[PDB]
């Protein structure tokens, strides 16, 4: 579990995962005039680690202006930082720049300007991001197509090393559907996962308000990602704003993984608000968030939906159906495998309504809606301050009934001696006496 907000007014963020056991976090912050790095043994501990800045803008000329989304890499033995800046001339003449550390620690290490990254087309460049697919390091980035009347493009390109590019650059995408136009024509923030012997890289899209969304572009492994033909655009975001959970514009995101290195984990900004508040550059309160990417069944990443603040929820699988997750349809409770509608089946465990030392299990995409039976039958539904409401959605966690190490299973409150449990996918509150009834009433939490 992560608690969210991670960092208030911290923009484009980023974290890397290091071999010395420590996360490394930087970020683009309001005054858009430093680069900021802060470390943690783990990705909650990033939240109050103490920031060091590393490097403050030029007082004139180029890198001087506007220093944006900052990115960290340690590449062949030494650390790189890829970030966007313009001129104390002219603000908006943005271009992308890299330093360099052969530090071990790079919040104490110094730093050395290796210079702009080199590009045929002289024009407007932002959000460098680096990989590796196959022992083969490339680029990628935003940048102006001037023969495109739009904002900005994403292109690829291989590296001859961290600071410059080989070869000539590809275009990859150019916004162009609907919900890429919103505001401006944009496609920036590349960044990149790789799974399954595919490779995801995921973009944003739109003005940077409550229109701001990731898109996604998908590749095999195997394939000539310099070759535009080799990359499929998702039709629709993959990232959007839910009024639902109160997060608004969420973008500009990074890839890391957790402390076990077994799960993917989704770094990104947003706001708790619609509208922008003031000259729209100006607007300080894009904050950082995490939360775990779920792979689907084809093998393509689910980002679900951006979560309400506070713990983030987790997914209850059946401990007789493995594959069979806790979910809502219409409101009603079951189990299902292959939930493509993630958030239908992402729960989080609050202080039981009915109190006692009880849980509760409080709906992600419909918060302040609860798991509840009614007639014994499981349903979501919003809590209407009722007492007979908060009683039929508490319940006390137990060891789970057929793995009392492992599993966990629910005892009603309100009646005692029935359990949570599916029959026929659908989910009730019954009594458990058979060996049958124990499976269907253990579940377990993130496994
Ligand atoms: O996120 C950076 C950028 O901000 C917005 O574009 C503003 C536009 O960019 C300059 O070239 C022009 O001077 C100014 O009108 C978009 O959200 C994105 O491209
Ligand atoms: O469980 C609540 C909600 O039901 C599912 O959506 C229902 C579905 O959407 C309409 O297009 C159909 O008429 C209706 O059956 C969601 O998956 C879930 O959030
Ligand atoms: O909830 C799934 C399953 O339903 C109940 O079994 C009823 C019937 O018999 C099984 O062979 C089929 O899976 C199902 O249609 C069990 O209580 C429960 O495990
Ligand atoms: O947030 C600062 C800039 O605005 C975003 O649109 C760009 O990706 C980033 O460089
Ligand atoms: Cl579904
Ligand atoms: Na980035």
């Amino acid at each position: 579990t992560f608690t969210n907000p991670l960092a208030e007014k911290r923009a484009d963020p980023h974290i890397f995962k290091h071999t010395d056991g420590y996360y490394y976090f930087t970020a683009t912050v309001p005054e858009y005039d430093r680069i900021v790095l802060r470390r943690a043994t783990t990705l909650q501990g990033l939240a109050t680690a103490p920031e060091t800045t590393i490097w403050t803008k030029h007082a004139s000329g180029v890198m001087g202006a506007h220093i944006w989304a900052p990115e960290i890499h340690f590449i062949d033995g030494k650390w790189y930082v890829y970030f966007a800046a313009g001129s104390t001339s002219d603000v908006w003449a943005i271009r992308m720049y890299v330093l360099e550390s052969g530090a071990a620690n790079p919040l104490t290490g110094s730093w050395t300007e290796k210079g702009q990254i080199a590009t045929p087309v002289s024009s407007f460049s932002l959000d460098a991001t680096t990989f590796v697919v196959n022992g083969v390091r490339h680029l990628a980035w935003a940048q102006r197509n001037p023969a495109e009347d739009n904002n900005t493009s994403l292109f690829i390109a291989k590296m001859a090393n961290p600071w410059t590019i080989s070869g000539t650059p590809t275009e990859i995408s150019q916004p162009t559907l609907s919900w890429e136009t919103v505001g401006y024509k944009v496609n920036e923030g590349p960044a990149v996962i790789q799974h399954g012997g595919k490779v995801f890289l995921t973009y944003s899209a739109s003005a940077t308000d409550a229109n701001y969304c990731l898109g996604m572009l998908s590749a095999s492994a195997s394939a000539d990602l310099l070759n535009a033909a080799s990359w499929t655009k998702s039709s629709q975001p993959v990232f959007k704003t839910s009024e639902a959970t109160g997060q608004y514009g969420p973008g500009h995101n990074s890839f890391t993984v957790s402390e076990d290195g077994k799960s993917d984990i989704l770094v990104y900004h947003d706001r708790n608000y619609k509208d922008i508040s003031g000259d729209p550059l100006n607007d300080p309160n894009r904050r950082t968030r995490l939360q775990k990417v779920y792979w689907n069944a084809d093998g393509t990443p689910n980002f679900g939906i951006p979560v309400a603040d506070g713990v983030t929820p987790v997914r209850f699988s059946s401990y007789n159906y493995p594959d069979r997750y806790i979910r809502h349809w219409d409101f009603r409770a079951r189990i299902e495998a292959n939930v493509t509608n993630l958030a239908d089946s992402q729960f989080r465990v609050v202080t039981g309504l009915a109190g006692s030392g009880t849980i509760s299990l409080e709906s992600a995409n419909y918060p302040g809606y609860y798991l509840r039976h009614k007639n014994y039958e499981v349903w979501v539904e919003k809590n209407d301050g009722s007492s007979a409401f908060k009683n039929d959605a508490s319940f006390s966690r137990r060891a789970g009934l057929a793995d009392s190490a492992d599993g966990i299973a629910f005892e009603s409150y309100n009646y005692p001696g029935r359990y949570l449990r599916h029959y026929e996918n659908l989910l009730r509150i019954q009594p458990v006496s058979t060996a049958l009834d124990r499976q269907d009433a253990t579940f377990y939490a993130e496994k």
